[PDB]
């Protein structure tokens, strides 16, 4: 629909007039102002919803309910005037870019062809496609290198933009002050100052200093800080709704994100319990419904005028599977969807995440509950980002370029080096004068008993042992322990509760160590109580979501492990329960303190 105007301009014709209205004019900055004037009420409402969308298996628009999404794409894009979606499973780069182009063409069919903003959750961590593979964010914190964060952000920005992903549901700049929290791995530790520095590098790396045609707009989360979860239980669950502040910091990275112009901001599900800020009691309700936090603090006190999108599904219950996913309507559970949605608008948010109930919003306007003037305030913010990203002018991508950019060998090597070098060594006992690590790359052909790691990963370097008895050493990878739960939906997908290893698992490792030197590598999605392992492991290390090969690269010193603990490892669960969930690494006598890491040679 690229046309040549009577005055000479080349412009995208989005309403089809054959003429170039101002909002369709690329010369202009003010084209939001012009487009707000032309949009129907249903178009304004469509803008204030963002939900999951699925890529068709062969690059086609999914027109049927999927694993997660429930409406057809034409339904949401055309029938509901929606144009913000969080994309899920991507198989190939070509697939994603072709589907993106198809999606953007469909979006032209709307009365004013508002382009689609496709966002995504973090999708580069090896422990969860075609993207470069990295450790989890906590691994970058273990490297404690501002340049590695610049490098990640630019790498991921190149890969996102190649397939038409122009929004990030991140950085996640919550602080991991509560060790039982099952979302620590996606943080950058708990040092508010350090995290704030990473935040500037992250937003600059993804957004630039000004949003443009190669930018990714960031949705910084989870405002005002999701880390201090009461008893470590997470606000995804109706038993984990509360955040508590017994130590009276978490806001500080978000002030940086505001100073840096993060294009959007996501309040957490969390409900603050017993919080007083400057002598003023804070309403005990989910931050998305909390006018004090969104309007008083974020809008007025901090001066933030970017987009505010709720966390996912605050308004309606669901029924995926055959039991009930509850709306995360924490502290307002007794409100109906209409009343929830109204309360979110009143709190000062602009967009409902994980919802597509545009008719509910049109209801409120027709009921007189919400003014079109109020809607215009949010429509203005949402439209701005689309215009500043360049999406009104060129939302299309190159399929062939996409196949070459995404997972490019140099980005894969960056990410693989991050995986290996973020490995953090905790104990490294000395065999006969030689430390256990690095393991011999030369030396003898070793027989290695492996558990938790693929034996195929030894290929070329060592022979798999049938067991500890015929092994020169054992390499055991373990996840951090947790309380296995499955009473509610998603519980099986979270790692919550106690950080202690089962005693029979500890004994089995001890039986291994009685026969051969034992190297334990723990995937530190949470700070496992390492203490019972310390008396018999020949070496103790942690990774933050590293492949078997990257772990082996670190353990042999091929890529030296440079990680230092970005959170402490508590000595016992007793020490955890005695600590304050909002205070960083404040357990007493941690078995490995904050910043601990050993160099190997």
């Amino acid at each position: 629909t690229l046309l040549t105007a009577p005055d000479g301009t080349r412009f995208r014709d989005l309403d089809g007039d054959g003429v170039m209205a101002p909002y369709e004019d690329p010369r202009l900055s003010e084209r939001t102002a012009d487009l707000v004037g032309r949009l129907s009420l249903a178009e304004k409402a469509g803008l204030m919803f963002q939900t999951v969308i699925e890529v068709g298996a062969d690059g086609e628009l999914k027109e049927e309910p999927g694993a997660i999404s429930k409406s057809g794409t034409t339904e949401v894009v055309v029938g509901k005037a929606m144009n913000h979606f969080n994309v899920h499973e991507i198989r190939t780069a070509r697939q994603a870019a072709r589907w993106s182009n198809r999606l953007q063409e469909l979006a032209e069919s709307t009365p004013h062809g508002i382009p689609v903003t496709v966002s995504t959750d973090p999708r580069h961590a090896f422990v969860e496609g075609p993207f470069s593979q990295w450790p989890e964010a906590l691994g970058l914190a273990a490297l404690d290198d501002v340049d590695a964060i610049r490098a990640f952000a630019d790498a991921a920005r190149q890969e996102y933009v190649a397939v038409g992903i122009r929004a990030a549901l991140h950085p996640q700049i919550d602080l991991a002050t509560e060790p039982r929290w099952g979302r620590q791995a996606q943080t950058l530790g708990h040092d508010a100052d350090r995290v704030a520095e990473f935040t500037a590098a992250y937003l600059q790396g993804f957004q630039g200093d000004e949003l443009g045609s190669a930018s990714v707009a960031c949705t910084t989360k989870h405002f005002p800080g999701g880390g201090p979860q009461k008893d470590g239980e997470d606000a995804h669950f109706p038993y984990g709704r509360e955040q508590v502040y017994p130590g009276g910091y978490h806001l500080r990275p978000f002030r940086e994100a505001i100073e840096r112009g993060t294009a959007a901001m996501m309040p957490y599900y969390g409900m603050p319990e017993g919080l007083v800020r400057d002598g003023e009691a804070i309403e005990p309700v989910g931050f998305g419904f909390n006018r004090q936090v969104i309007t008083g603090l974020l809008r007025e006190e901090l001066g933030y005028d970017g987009v505010v999108v709720t966390d996912w599904e605050l308004v309606n219950d669901n029924h995926v599977g055959d039991q009930v996913l509850p709306a995360r309507a924490w502290g307002v559970e007794e409100l109906t969807p209409h009343e929830r949605m109204e309360r979110i608008i009143e709190a000062g948010c602009d967009q409902f995440g994980g919802e597509e109930c545009v008719d509910v919003l049109l209801d409120l306007v027709a009921s007189g509950r919400v003014s079109e003037a109020r809607i215009d305030e949010s429509v203005r913010r949402l439209l701005l980002v689309k215009f500043r990203l360049g999406l009104f002018d060129d939302p299309y991508v190159d399929e062939d370029a996409a196949e070459r950019i995404v997972g490019r060998a140099d980005l894969r090597e960056l990410g693989f080096r991050a995986q290996a070098a973020s490995v953090t060594v905790l104990e490294n006992r000395e065999r006969d004068g030689r430390p256990t690590l690095p393991l011999p790359v030369d030396g003898p052909r070793l027989r290695v008993h492996v558990e938790g790691m693929r034996p195929e990963a030894l290929d070329g370097w060592a022979d798999p042992a049938a067991g500890p008895d015929d092994a020169d050493l054992a390499i055991v990878r373990l996840g951090a322990p947790f309380e296995p739960r499955s009473d509610l939906f998603l519980e099986a997908w979270f790692h919550q509760g106690s950080l202690e290893f089962p005693p029979g698992l500890v004994h089995r490792l001890r039986r291994i160590a009685d026969r051969c030197p034992l190297v334990v590598v723990v995937n530190l999605d949470r700070p496992a109580i390492m203490t019972p392992l310390v008396p018999f492991a020949a070496a103790l290390a942690v990774d933050y979501g590293s492949s078997d090969a990257a772990v082996l690269a670190a353990l042999t010193g091929r890529i030296a492990p440079e990680g230092r603990l970005p959170v402490e490892i508590p000595r016992s669960m007793d020490a955890v329960r005695a600590s304050r969930t909002d205070v960083p690494s404040d357990t007493e006598d941690p078995v490995y303190p904050l910043h601990h890491g050993l160099r190997i040679r």
